[PDB]
């Protein structure tokens, strides 16, 4: 119970912990209905608006006013933000020319530059194009500070998952907020945007910035604001907090605006009606900077201007209905809109038939505007499966469309695949720790938690950022990364056997400098493997998993594609370097009527026939479904060369991935669940390829002087091509479309393989970390 009869005198927006039976005066009290009876009258003053006028300058201090224009207001830290402009002849911050802030210019008492996070909901990255005509203050922050052309949110591209990701550095599947709405089958309880269930701490995992700060003795302002508190009051409160005594003043602050998300939904992102909310936000930014300038803090504070996701054109007329596909939609619950999650209406309903539902949802209309996925089949880049709150059945909805259960106020929405252009949001950093007038490549919001920790002198809790990959955004306070140490050193075995030693059922009728350009990948777990050299490729062959962990080769721009001769079609030769006991056998493949096999280094690209024979080794062989082989062969035969021609050579590294429990991490042997029939050859869940070349395309891959260029993929190893609706046609009609959807970061592959790439290069380790987090989106 809360004794509401208490008072908020001298307590407005206080930062100290206060809980029942005591009554509260913090920015969250309304949300708990636990405010003192006089909170509104004493703390939410509104009288006379938010701006000084000339007829108010040097007034007698009246406590009834929202903000003040009296002589003493400055030291007391509660002037209206435009006080000195109206009353003391000063200029607005936005009318001042930019000057590089080479070091913090903070008043005495300030040990570190404070950090203010200014988050805007639904701010599409492309809104920034509207420039200073519409958003002069924001434009100044962007042009004078450090900005990215856009920032990639996490999927689903909705508010709660993204704000909590920002706060924690974690994927939703890790922090637990996997949607604005969700059902937890263990709680048997439902979380909603609106309502009280969300206030239960049991939903919220990881460790958000404010907790990290607090636990390391750094004071945080309260990040959250009750929706009824006007933005002008949030700003004044932050400014007041910054005016607090040295022993009370917080170091990190957060402002939040629900705009332009609201207007985006109502009018769509390209509506002329969008200009007005963008103007309002800029005005609020202006109040903040005017306020900091008045406090002599405008060259002391680090400001981060950041969105949670973008906004797409979505109207009533573009809605798919499950009732068009399924007979009994009243028996399922659908989490609807710009994504789909399906479960039975009655939890654990035994008649629920997901294979049948998926079958009715698969490629049933030629223009079908969604695609069903078992969650383990979703592109790995989304990192959206390893949580009990994520339904097994998912629908990835096409941009601009909605999915509903069964049969216009809105013109905009968001939620789609996070590589979609319209979902990208904004990042600008301005202040002494950020660089001056610097543009940086786009990056993912999971990286920001580490940077904010760096900005505040904190040690980050475990998270999914790659600490160091964003050092290039900072003047100082950078993080010196250290290379992880190799766990398993490789055997280099010479010949120890002869062809006569092998009973496998197989019948056949200066490498490094040229094929391993960035050093060998380090193995970061306990295991046993052999380096194998060949004329055209090198490989790290695992004696445990009976295949390479990686095969590495370089294809020159001018290199030639050859065929596999008819008599070599089914040729597999044993490898005298590797024990018969540590080899696969072709008999398992003959017996397994469903599983075929493939080669990591493509015979099609060997230099000479004597080299071709290297490719057919039993140690270059991997288990592949015929369905997948359609994809792989086309990749090996047509695409690698096309990449080599367009990029002036490519270095390729390919290999298997085992992720049977879909946690995005390298499986241990115990977790692998499928083997080639009658054998112990484990079946990969995915195959990756990492394609690297020179950023300066005028130099060949093998002779690159400077920065690298990378694209990668993690292809699902599946027994059919159901995901590809046009798979019945020629591979030139569908394979690349599939590969684009499964684009990936090198970092993703590192998590899934336990390997560490690019250890030997001429680049800084920080620059390399940036490279590993890059995602080629094809947008
Ligand atoms: C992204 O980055 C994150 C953070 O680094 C990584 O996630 C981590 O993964 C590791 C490895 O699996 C996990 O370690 C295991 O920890 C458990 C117990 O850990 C408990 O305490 C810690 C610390 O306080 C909490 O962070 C954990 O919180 C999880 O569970 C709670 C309650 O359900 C939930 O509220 C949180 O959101 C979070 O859930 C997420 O993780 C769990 C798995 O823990 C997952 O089931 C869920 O769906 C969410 O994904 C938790 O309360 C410990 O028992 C394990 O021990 C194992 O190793 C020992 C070795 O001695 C074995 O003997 C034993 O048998 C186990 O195998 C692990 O140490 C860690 O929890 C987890 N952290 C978080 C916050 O998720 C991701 O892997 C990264 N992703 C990628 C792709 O890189
Ligand atoms: O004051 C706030 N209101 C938030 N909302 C989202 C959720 N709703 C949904 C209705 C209300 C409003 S988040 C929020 C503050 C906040 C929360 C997290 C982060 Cl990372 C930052 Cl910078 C700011
Ligand atoms: C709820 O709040 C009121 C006001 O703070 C409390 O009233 C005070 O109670 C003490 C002790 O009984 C009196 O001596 C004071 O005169 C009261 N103060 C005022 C200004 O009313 C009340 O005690 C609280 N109710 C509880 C504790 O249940
Ligand atoms: C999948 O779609 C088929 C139709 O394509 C559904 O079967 C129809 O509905 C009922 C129940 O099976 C039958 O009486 C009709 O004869 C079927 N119509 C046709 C055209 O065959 C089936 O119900 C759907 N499956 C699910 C799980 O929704
Ligand atoms: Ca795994
Ligand atoms: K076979
Ligand atoms: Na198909
Ligand atoms: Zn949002
Ligand atoms: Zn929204």
């Amino acid at each position: 119970w809360t004794n509401t009869s208490g008072s908020c005198k001298g307590r407005c927006f206080e930062l100290q912990e206060v809980g029942p039976p005591d009554c509260r005066c913090d920015n969250l009290c309304k949300s708990y209905s636990s405010c003192c009876h006089d909170f509104d009258e004493l703390c939410l003053k509104t009288a006379r608006g938010w701006e000084c006028t000339k007829d108010r300058c040097g007034e007698v201090r009246n406590e009834e006013n929202a903000c003040h224009c009296s002589e003493d207001c400055l030291s007391r830290g509660d002037c209206c933000t435009n006080y000195q402009v109206v009353c003391k002849g000063e200029s607005h911050w936005v009318d001042d020319d930019c000057e590089e802030i080479r070091v913090p210019e903070c008043p005495a008492g300030f040990v570190r530059p404070p950090l203010i996070i200014f988050s805007v909901d639904g701010f599409r990255a492309s809104y920034m194009k509207k420039g200073s005509k519409v958003m002069p203050n924001i434009e100044k922050l962007r042009s004078c500070g450090t900005h990215a052309p856009y920032m990639r949110p996490v999927y689903p591209t909705k508010t709660f998952p993204n704000l909590y990701t920002l706060a924690t550095g974690l994927y939703p599947e890790s922090h637990g907020i996997v949607g604005n709405s969700m059902y937890d089958p263990v709680f048997d309880a439902t979380f909603h945007l609106r309502g009280r269930e969300k206030f239960n701490h049991r939903w919220w995992g990881g460790q958000p910035l404010w907790i990290t700060a607090t636990k390391q003795g750094v004071r945080a302002g309260t990040f959250f604001w009750s929706v009824s508190i006007p933005h002008e009051r949030r700003i004044l409160t932050i400014l007041q907090w910054l005016s607090l005594p040295d022993n009370e003043r917080p170091s990190v602050y957060a402002f939040y605006s629900e705009q332009p998300d609201f207007s985006g939904h109502k009018y769509g992102p390209f509506g002329p009606e969008m200009t007005n909310p963008l103007r309002e936000i800029d005005k609020t930014v202006g109040q903040l900077m005017d306020g900091l300038k008045q406090l002599k803090l405008h060259r002391c504070v680090n400001v981060i201007f950041v969105g949670d996701h973008g906004m797409e054109d979505v109207t009533c007329d573009r809605t798919e209905f499950l009732s068009n596909y399924l007979t009994n939609v009243d028996d399922i619950t659908l989490v609807p809109g710009t994504l789909g999650r399906i479960r039975p209406k009655i939890p654990n309903n035994l008649k629920y038939d997901p294979k049948a539902i998926i079958a009715n949802l698969t490629c049933k209309k030629p223009d079908q505007h969604f695609k069903p996925y078992m969650k383990q089949h979703l592109p790995k880049r989304l990192h959206y499966a390893n949580n009990r709150r994520i339904e097994d059945l998912h629908l990835l909805v096409e941009r601009r469309w909605h999915v509903a259960r069964k049969p216009c106020f809105f013109q905009g929405d968001h939620g789609f695949d996070n590589k979609v252009n319209s979902m990208q949001t904004v990042f600008v950093g301005y202040g002494p720790t950020f660089k001056y007038r610097t543009k940086v490549p786009p990056f993912e919001n999971i990286e920001l938690y580490n940077v904010m920790c760096d900005l505040l002198g904190l040690k980050p809790a475990p998270n999914n950022g790659t600490h160091g990959s964003l050092n290039h955004l900072l003047r100082t306070n950078t993080f010196r990364p250290t290379l992880p140490e190799e766990v398993s050193r490789p055997n280099y075995p010479g010949i120890m056997y002869l062809q006569s030693d092998f009973d496998l059922g197989c019948t056949c009728d200066s490498t490094e400098e040229r094929h391993l350009l960035y050093g060998r990948p380090a193995v970061l777990y306990r295991t046993s493997y052999d380096i194998l050299y060949h004329t055209d490729f090198e490989s790290g062959y695992s004696e445990i998993f009976l295949m390479p962990l990686w095969t590495s080769y370089t294809i020159s721009k001018q290199a030639e594609v050859s065929s596999i001769p008819e008599h070599l079609t089914n040729c597999v030769r044993p490898d005298v370097r590797v024990s018969p006991g540590f080899s696969q056998n072709c008999l398992a493949y003959k017996n397994d009527k469903q599983m075929s096999y493939g080669f990591l280094f493509p015979p099609y690209l060997s230099s000479s026939p004597e080299a071709k024979y290297d490719a057919f080794l039993v140690t270059n062989m991997v288990p592949m479904y015929p369905a997948f082989k359609r994809v792989w062969t086309y990749f090996q035969r047509v695409l690698v060369k096309k990449y080599a021609s367009e990029r002036n050579g490519v270095n390729v590294i390919s290999g298997p991935i085992f992720d049977y429990n879909y946690n995005g991490l390298r499986d241990i042997e115990d977790e692998i669940k499928q083997y080639v029939e009658g054998s112990s050859i484990p079946v990969p869940t995915h195959y990756y390829s990492i394609i690297t070349s020179c950023l300066d395309f005028t130099q060949p891959a093998d002779k690159c002087d400077g920065p690298l260029s990378v694209s990668s993929f993690i292809l699902p190893h599946r027994p059919d091509n159901d995901e590809s609706c046009n798979s019945s046609e020629d591979e030139s009609k569908w394979v690349e479309e599939l590969m684009k959807m499964h684009t990936a970061r090198v970092r993703d592959i590192e998590h899934l393989t336990g390997l560490d790439f690019y250890r030997k290069t001429s680049r800084s380790y920080s620059e390399i970390l940036t490279l590993k987090t890059y995602l080629h989106t094809y947008e």
